């Protein structure tokens, strides 16, 4: 009654390059499996069994692994396998902070359809809790090496829990039972068979199985460094090694005296080869005694299984964006040092600037005081933003893992996450202008906060998402922070705040328009002189740090009448030389309106979310 | 013949809070064992066999943990706890770019000796490789997420060699058989029964053990949510039931029964507290049926066991320093890209720097230029040495598991720790100053571009050590890229570059001294205004950029004999007006000589890395 699905895997061969030597991992191992039987690996420790199902969940790298794996007699897309399959992985990769039903919670809402309501989701949730016996666990953290939450053995099972919440058609463990005790162990393969006998492919590793354990295993594969020694039923054991020479007694466990044997024919002289050449032998003595794949799989979501075309995810994007945001939102709650931190150094930083600035004046040095806090208060913002880099490289190992089988699509996740970093960059751009715009004195009343804000907020956003755009670059937080922080210093460099635009060379030019500095920093300077006519050097301030020494007030006015004399034009004690405008003109902000300079900054920022987006569709996958 | 030990635990009662109510880890717990011995902990997945063997261990908090813990009658003190035992946890912790041998040979190299030689350190790694059963492999690297290594059988063993190396009088194992195939967790019990029968106790968990492997068992503790419901030999478990009321039939597995009888007690009305209270009983009937510690330790080493006063490291301080360098070391040639992109940031930013700076000149713009040509290369030298924050961050977990047991002083660690970093400092440091100093121009000929190497690198040594003191201070890489970008700021705004040190406020003068920028910037001035005498302003650059216009050569002669009637000096078109000691007095680089700033930043660079050890004496353990 469920739909049928034979898992055809042939001449798998995986060989790796040993740094320039090659070692073959896998050779020519093949074998099949059905829908309602669970196919158990075994072996040694160290003899292939995370290699051969990380060679059929599509795992590791095309053109490295030989051999073809089929469903129902056609070639079992990696399009495909995406769509109809789970993997839980030898060790575990959790989100630490939360507990254990916000954990399968989130496993729920992604992989669950919305035709399945919340609440149905919810009892979901609270059923696999019971069944995998970790109800005492439910409300305490996952937990790391440095945070003690939950044992081993219980995030084990919410390991297990996270892709068994959805019922898969192929269902990749490896050894799910590790770290189990003996009746936990027993309650886990119960939930595996009732899963198979709905209508899925299990393939599972395990290591010491009971008499129990193997009573609900149909197929059994031994492994022996990288060959295949036994394929078939556990009561077909005792009769295979009866003919290979060396019986098993009735009173010993089955599977130790195999290994046992296997072990001790890797140290003889002739090896394994002899038992490898037995089992073809063995397997080819045993054969002697309509629906399309597209159509039987879509048979198969019709009869209940992944909960008519098959959709690639459970769900449309905008609900994949409301899931992930709540588990940013989740991870923030539960460590709020992270952004009370952020909050922290930016309103320190306000604050400082506050009392070394306090209320600048119309003066020579008033002007230079101006320029110096804008290029101070616009390079602190981009260097805060570069503590985004380990947002998305602590995190990246599960979002490989999530997306390897469909649980959001790539794009949901830069969605999402320029989302839930947006309220943060409000909440320091807020902490910043308001200790800064009227305690340093600037101009424009409340349109010119209202544009102080903006730009800051700009700024934080163009900041974080060419941070961001470097973290998917990088594979590594200290490469990351060596190149951020250099190319930080370039965009400061030829911002026009350090030397002039007339004064960077001509083959630097193209790269003192890409700075990211550049733009907000020209946009503040016309919003503070935005008074064409506001005088800042009045003519007797002329003199004020000429390399002439100090000079007294009346002597400024002789040198007032005598440089009248020579110049023609008639300098007063209160004729103004130099402007607001004339200020714009000598740092060289001429060329965009500060609306235009805060429409390029927004634009940066989300050209490098594209751009990081791109760089999850070419990379970010962990491949063999 | 083996010095006896018995280690007697009793009434350990543990309560964690749940983040407010309280939640009782473990209850009441009592047992001993004795040298020569195996105590198996078992019990279901969360019962508290981890937390036991915690509590046991010295690895959770002291007030937090109840009941006595002693050795031979007398308590076990922390202090001898870290000399004579060691732990293998549950989670495998190791660097993942060594290989399997090279791990074993750092930690032989830890734990043995000096009267051991070298080639018998070797012996001792091969042996334990070969009876541990991972020749195979011994080449491979370990591996994490997103390197492929060995597998995860493998690694268990490695962390059961990193602790059996030597050979310890106390040895705790969490789980050590998990994730082990049948026939090498036999192998494993095999090797920790010869260390026990050596004079050893061993305490262990563990979850399915075999037939063959209980018997290697002599005692066993089951535990059902933090309560001992049996403690004897594996012969007395059919005897126990029979007793409680539930016998064991002969063909079905021991500890599979007790593990089923158990958690069928647990969702019971009554819970498992009837068999709590039965197993007090039996411990009751079977009590009816000279050499001080600190001399049978000694008496102990004499005999072999960890290989006469009781030394608590194996080595001398610089024997850890020389074995921790070449860890460091081991770990930078197997990510050259780490050092080398470290290397080609700094070359690159003292390329663009010699093409926008390329041969400053003697004129009031050339000032200008040198003085932020200056204030750029110090402030992306503090900059750079961020990077340097998530180096202890990423050691931190393994640095903590290894001195927890007194594999090396944590004073060994910061010694090491400042050696490795050094000659890439001054690789960096020659990288910079051959790249800036006679393209921009810089003065002195020889003897100048040598204090330039010099300041250079003390820069760089300053602020890798202030990084470094504040990677022990927080937990966290964000955390501390967030303080770390903060403070460097507040540094550069105090430093005497953005604002004079005339116009720092008064509240504000202490943290200007205490900049670490300062000390190397002002040292920079006084080796390029190393010419007091040097004429930078010529008397017709009075009025370079007035605000006036640009002015004809000839009228600005006009000016100069203008400005010569109102002020008595005569300046004509050749007079100098600002010398090399001019500018230092305009800047403010007056207090000190640059060899005593010079002798600050080096300074500032001993005093961080002594906060850094103080931060490693107060904080840095992981307990509970
Ligand atoms: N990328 C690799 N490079 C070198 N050796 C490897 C690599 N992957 C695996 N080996 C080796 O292949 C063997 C089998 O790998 P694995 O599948 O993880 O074993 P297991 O049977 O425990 O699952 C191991 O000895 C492992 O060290
Ligand atoms: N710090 C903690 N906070 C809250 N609950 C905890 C904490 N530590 C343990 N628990 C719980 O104590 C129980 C036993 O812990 P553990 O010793 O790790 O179990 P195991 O028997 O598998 O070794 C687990 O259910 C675990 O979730
Ligand atoms: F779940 Be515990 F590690 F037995
Ligand atoms: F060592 Be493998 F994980 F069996
Ligand atoms: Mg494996
Ligand atoms: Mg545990």
């Amino acid at each position: 009654r469920p739909v049928p699905f034979v898992l055809s895997f042939n001449n798998l061969t995986y060989n790796v390059s040993v740094r320039s030597k090659t070692k073959t991992l896998l050779d020519n191992i093949s074998g099949e499996t059905r829908d309602g039987e669970i196919l158990a690996v075994l072996g040694a420790s160290g003899s292939g069994k995370s290699t051969l199902i990380d060679a059929l969940a599509n795992r590791i790298a095309k053109g490295s692994l030989k051999g073809t794996v089929t469903l129902n007699g056609e070639a079992l897309q990696s399009r495909m396998l995406k769509v109809i399959s789970a993997y839980v992985m030898q060790d575990d990769l959790l989100f630490p902070m939360l507990t254990v039903e916000e954990t399968l919670m989130f496993a729920a809402e992604f992989r669950l359809p919305r035709s399945l309501p919340k609440s149905k989701k919810k009892l979901r949730v609270q059923a696999l809790i019971d069944q995998l016996g970790i109800r005492n666990a439910a409300k305490t953290i996952i937990g790391d090496e440095g945070h003690r939450g939950i044992s081993g053995g219980e995030r084990r099972r919410v390991s297990i829990g996270i892709d068994i919440i959805h019922d898969p058609i192929v269902l990749f463990l490896d050894e799910p039972t590790s770290g189990l005790d003996s009746t936990s162990a027993f309650m886990v393969v119960k939930v595996l068979k009732r899963i198979a006998e709905s209508g899925s492919i299990i393939i599972m590793s395990i290591h010491q199985p009971s008499h129990r354990v193997l009573s609900l295993l149909d197929r059994l594969i031994f492994l022996s460094r990288g060959h295949t020694v036994f394929s078939g039923s556990p009561a077909s054991l005792p009769s295979f090694f009866a003919g290979f020479g060396n019986p098993i007694p009735e009173n010993e466990n089955q599977t130790e005296f195999a290994l046992d044997l296997i072990r001790e024919l890797e140290g003889s002289a002739g090896g394994t080869r002899g038992l490898v050449e037995f089992n073809k032998k063995w397997q080819e003595m045993k054969k002697q005694s309509n629906l399309t794949l597209k159509e039987a799989i879509s048979a198969s979501i019709s009869r209940g299984k992944l909960v008519l075309a098959v959709p690639a995810f459970a769900n449309p994007f905008w609900i994949e964006i409301k899931t992930l945001t709540r588990r940013s939102i989740l991870n923030s709650r539960r460590q709020p040092e992270l952004l009370g931190m952020r909050l922290a150094t930016v309103i320190v930083t306000g604050f400082i600037l506050a009392t070394v600035f306090w209320r600048l004046d119309n003066s020579p040095k008033g002007v230079q005081e101006r320029l110096g806090f804008f290029a101070f208060a616009m390079s602190t913002m981009f260097y805060t933003c570069a503590d985004a880099l380990p947002v998305f490289l602590q995190e990246r190992y599960i979002f490989m893992r999530e997306t390897a089988y469909n649980a959001y699509r790539r794009s949901s996740y830069v969605l999402s996450h320029a989302i839930v970093t947006f309220p943060s960059l409000i909440f320091l751009s807020l902490a910043f202008a308001v200790t800064t715009f009227w305690a340093v004195g600037l101009e424009g009343g409340l349109m010119g906060f209202l544009f102080y804000c903006l730009i800051i907020l700009a700024s934080f956003w163009s900041g974080s998402s060419f941070v961001t755009f470097l973290s998917g670059v990088v594979p590594h937080v200290m490469l990351g922070y060596t190149i951020v922080v250099a190319i930080l210093a370039y965009f400061l460099l030829f911002s026009g705040f350090f030397i002039n635009r007339d004064r960077i060379p001509q083959y630097w030019i193209w790269f003192h328009y890409l700075s990211l500095v550049k733009y907000p920093y020209e946009a503040v300077l016309q919003n503070e002189f935005s008074d064409p006519t506001e005088c800042f050097v009045r003519g007797v301030q002329l003199f004020d740090n000429s390399p002439l020494g100090e000079l007294t007030y009346g002597m400024k006015l002789r040198l007032l009448d005598s440089v009248s004399r020579s110049i023609g034009m008639r300098i007063s004690s209160s004729t103004c030389l130099t402007t607001g405008a004339d200020v714009l003109k000598q740092q060289g902000v001429t060329q965009l309106s500060k609306w235009n300079c805060l429409l390029i900054t927004v634009g940066f920022g989300f050209l490098f979310r594209i751009l990081f987006y791109l760089c999850l569709l070419l990379g970010s996958k962990n491949k063999r």
